[PDB]
């Protein structure tokens, strides 16, 4: 009954996930001052270059140089040695209004709850109960590796440490009639962009020591795990440098880390009206919910819509063999506690509100009890 | 047992799907001269507007004017009345080479069949005997329908077509032991740029007529069928113009429409040592080749790698119950009948051949007997 699985995990200054921040640093800066802004906003970053690509129609006055730059500095992009510098660096816009023809066949002259989806398209959303946040302990465990190079990082323990990185963490688990259970780690790779300085044994012990080991339990760790640490032998040229990013390519990063599944759409520069991420949001709420109130231990739930109409054009329930409930029981609760129509999950989820680069990096599920991690009370 | 399950796709003229064309298209160019070209190349595409940035190192001389033009050319973009225009648009280049840290790691000095990951992640395959091709019905009619309305474009049957196109299926599904049986379709949605002088009644009936009963056999459809055709009401404006394209947002059109797994990469715009696309590859021929080899009904195949290691980090099967067999001894028969180090798969799957822009619309699975679609005849 043993098997592998693996997941990774990027950090803030991978050059795909500084794309995912700038995009949602704009959408921010444009609720913060229109709660009803349209936002499109695609980032492409490459060596010294930030381009702002899509479409906004918006009330706020944003100043996309400083919100750029701002995003960038927070970051860790500081300086020409370190590949890419805030200060320093091109920022282009190419940003238009919105389509009016999407505008009218959206939510042009619509009552809010009444709002079309912003595009057709597939979600999902998914829970497991192997950890307390209901999240698979490869893709956690890969995302709290990131989160230690930068906290080293920024509090000048490792200072070498630039911040492009990526963790990827491949655990042993058996199953149990459709849920899995964690026995141990069988491999970790972390590759982390360094300074010119430091040396190969410097950081691979550094790495095991005072990331792995500061992150992972030792009860995963043992004699036969292994360890791929700065893998590539040496990675001084990072960011978008060494890699040209886009928001929206880490969409497995944000979400389930291969578990589960997804239905495409990137989150990252899009306001509430584009169910790519307000319904993957209230697709986890709903999986989310389903595990906390106990009538599954794991569970998968497919959305799907088209452009215009409001209600979903489909709910589909996965359990794994984890109820004692069938699918179709399970899609009657669902359809009972939940609306999924986007001017109800607006509400729901305060979707308005401009949090959106929190989520941006480390995964969009399983941190911070924004209000889709907060499970709703079942009635049935 | 029944249950919904929902897939789109989308047409040539999709701003993502431009995208990943023209980067195939630049990846083609470069292996008619240089079989060994190291090539990472994204687009952005806006507004006449196509941004090609990232990482080349070849011994081609390539003209990326003429490469960039004759892809959007051959999509369609040929008119300033269509919102794009391949004689007229902007072509800017921000391509430098790879970075020598990658290269050092993952290829430079090494022996071909042992040449290391171009970098780590996960990847999935999954086929289902539910179509002869082993694809999922819900994904192959998407697909069609956006062939269809491309056929009827060029043809001149429907000349109010222009070239982005979106599409979406829902059918509903038996099961049986863990297999899938089709039964019908439940929702159709069909959205399309037009010109504009046709009106909707006009297009609405065509798309049902003309489109659907062309592609989705009759036994299919009955009554209460859905039919979303035209829902936003007006689709004028689009291509690049209406929404911002980049490479690699449209990776679950690109595979398994939501069925089975994403391991995250994009497929477009790299050559065969990012393993991103090779191994993606890879692990579709594993999983066909379990489903037509008789071993199993459906199959979920994972594989990952890390940056500079030839051979993968682990290998994992999910048969949905479908087979006599355990996980654990198809894993073992996998291993005893594929190597999926990219050494050794670009020699089993021919990926030195320019044939990658043929892959960047419709699917690159379940068309045309590329290699990675000829099962491989198990040993065991
Ligand atoms: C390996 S690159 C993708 C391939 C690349 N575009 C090329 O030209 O080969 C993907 C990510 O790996 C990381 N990376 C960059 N340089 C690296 C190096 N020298 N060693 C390891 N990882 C590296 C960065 O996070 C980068 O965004
Ligand atoms: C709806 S757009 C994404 C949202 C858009 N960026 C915005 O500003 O609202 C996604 C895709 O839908 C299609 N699309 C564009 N305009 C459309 C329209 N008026 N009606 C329906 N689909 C449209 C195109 O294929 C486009 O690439
Ligand atoms: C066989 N069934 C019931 C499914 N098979 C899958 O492969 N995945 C699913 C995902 C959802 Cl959300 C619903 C159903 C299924
Ligand atoms: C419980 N097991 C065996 C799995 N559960 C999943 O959810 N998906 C999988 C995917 C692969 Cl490739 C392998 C195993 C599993
Ligand atoms: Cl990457
Ligand atoms: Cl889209």
């Amino acid at each position: 009954g043993t098997f592998l699985f693996t997941s990774e995990s990027v950090g803030e200054g991978h050059p795909d996930k500084i794309c995912d921040q700038i995009s949602d640093a704009v959408l921010d800066a444009h609720l913060q001052q229109d709660p009803d802004a349209k936002v499109a906003c695609e980032t492409v970053a490459k060596t010294g270059m930030i381009l702002l690509a899509g479409e906004i129609t918006s009330r706020a006055a944003v100043d996309y140089q400083k919100v750029v730059r701002e995003a960038v500095k927070h970051i860790g992009y500081d300086d020409s040695s370190k590949g890419f510098d805030y200060k320093t660096c091109n920022v282009l816009v190419a940003l238009e209004q919105q389509s009016p023809d999407i505008a009218q066949g959206v939510h042009l002259d619509r009552n809010e709850e009444d709002i079309g989806a912003g595009d057709q398209g597939l979600m999902f959303g998914y829970a497991t109960d192997e950890t307390e946040e209901c999240m698979p302990l490869t893709i956690v465990l890969a995302h709290k590796l990131n989160a230690k190079l930068a906290e080293l990082r920024r509090n000048g323990t490792l200072p070498w440490l630039r911040p492009d990185s990526k963790t990827q963490v491949t655990v042993q688990y058996m199953q149990d009639r459709g849920a899995v259970l964690p026995i141990r780690v069988h491999t970790i790779v972390i590759s982390v962009q360094h300074d010119e300085e430091v040396c190969l044994d410097e950081m691979r012990d550094a790495l095991k020591e005072k990331v792995i080991k500061a992150v992972v339990p030792a009860k995963y760790l043992d004699e036969d795990t292994i360890y791929h640490l700065q893998p590539s032998g040496r990675f001084v040229i990072g960011g978008p440098q060494g890699d040209a990013g886009l928001t929206g390519r880490k969409i497995i990063v944000d979400t389930y880390g291969g578990w589960g599944a997804h239905g495409g759409g990137a989150f990252s520069g899009k306001d509430y009206t584009k169910v790519d991420r307000s319904a993957a949001y209230a697709a986890r709420w709903v999986a989310k919910s389903l595990v906390k109130g106990g009538l599954c231990r794991r569970v998968l739930v497919q959305v799907s819509y088209a452009i215009g109409v409001s209600h979903p054009l489909s709910i589909s329930i996965f359990h794994y063999g984890t109820s004692q409930k069938s699918e179709r029981e399970l899609l009657e609760i669902v359809k009972k506690n939940f609306d999924l129509r986007p001017g109800v999950i607006v509400r729901d989820l305060d979707l308005k509100k401009p949090i959106y680069q929190r989520t941006a990096a480390y995964g969009h599920f399983g941190r911070d009890s924004f209000p889709w991690e907060v499970p709703k009370k079942l009635k049935y």
